[PDB]
């Protein structure tokens, strides 16, 4: 499956699900309590893919700065990626 | 390959090496700054989150995601107090 950290500078996506790395994971418990949760768009606003990191994400009208690691957790729906140029 | 995520608590072992978990992976080169290399004994002191391993007498809390990173030996395994 697609997830955040493979989404493009300039393009936004619809979450389908935040899987957990392992159990009892914080941290994709915090991303879903933040705005992370199916039907929602989220868009890489900076850095990343390319460039390196952090990847600067927005959902809504916050914007988070995540590791590759924690994007990885945020699974987004391939076909529903559109670039906002 | 057993990684250092792995290790039981109050159990040490030997790392082997430090794996990308991704291209350009700065935390990966962190952890080999910061003496996780082959042959050097790592205890996991607290937990088995967050991690808490000791190299030397300096002690580490880790997220499994890092802690994954680390490769160690299997047979180094040593039970400890
Ligand atoms: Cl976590
Ligand atoms: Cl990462
Ligand atoms: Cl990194
Ligand atoms: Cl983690
Ligand atoms: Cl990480
Ligand atoms: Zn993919
Ligand atoms: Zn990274
Ligand atoms: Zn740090
Ligand atoms: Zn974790």
């Amino acid at each position: 499956a697609m997830t955040l950290s493979e989404l493009p500078l300039h393009t936004s996506a619809v979450v389908e699900s935040v899987q957990d790395l392992h159990a009892n994971d914080a941290i994709a418990r915090r991303l879903r309590e933040l705005g992370f949760v199916k039907g929602e768009e989220v868009r890489m606003v900076a850095k990343g893919p390319v460039g390196g990191e952090p990847l600067l994400v927005q959902v809504g009208f916050t914007r988070f700065a995540l590791r590759i690691s924690e994007a990885k957790r945020v699974v987004v729906d391939a076909a529903s990626q559109e670039r906002r140029a």
